[PDB]
């Protein structure tokens, strides 16, 4: 089907369940690198009436730890907010529900802002074609390929 979170035909309900982080991209690469606070490996989304429960794991020297966050709907169509290392708002520009999900997040902290984009899959990896589509969307947002990190071979635990 394919829909947008800000789109009218969006069914947030259909994003419920298992996901995997496939690719992260950012305006500020350090945020997603080895020691970055936003290098998060999504495991599950639980869709509630006015919020999303997000379950992640993070990696630190092959040592995994769990992290959970609750994101609230804002007043903008298809947008959610969550406090984590600053204030974040995110939307879901594209998803087909049963295979991939593309997210766009804006973080604000200490007078600075950065953008993060993520490609998530129902399976541990996605086709190279979908990965290229993601790169194209990143380009549209001013994120170059040198700032796109494929984490598929690290999205284990
Ligand atoms: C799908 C996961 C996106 C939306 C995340 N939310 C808070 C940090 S990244």
């Amino acid at each position: 089907e394919e829909a947008s979170s800000t789109g009218r035909n969006f069914n947030v309900e259909k994003i419920n369940g298992e996901w995997h982080t496939i690719i992260l991209a950012s305006d500020k690469r350090e945020k997603i690198e080895d020691n970055g606070n936003f290098r998060l490996f999504l495991e599950q989304i639980h869709v509630l009436e006015k919020s999303l429960v997000l379950k992640f794991h993070t990696v630190r020297d092959e040592e995994c730890s769990e992290l959970s966050m609750v994101a609230d709907k804002t007043e903008k169509a298809g947008e959610y907010s969550v406090t984590y290392d600053g204030f974040n708002t995110f939307t879901i520009p594209k998803t087909d529900y049963d295979n991939f999900l593309m997210a766009h997040l804006i973080n604000e902290k200490d007078g600075e802002t950065f953008q993060l984009m993520g490609l998530y899959g129902r399976e541990p990896d996605l086709s190279s074609d979908i990965k290229e589509r993601f790169a194209q969307l990143c380009e549209e947002h001013g994120i170059l390929r040198e700032n796109i990190i494929d984490l598929s071979n690290a999205n284990r635990c």
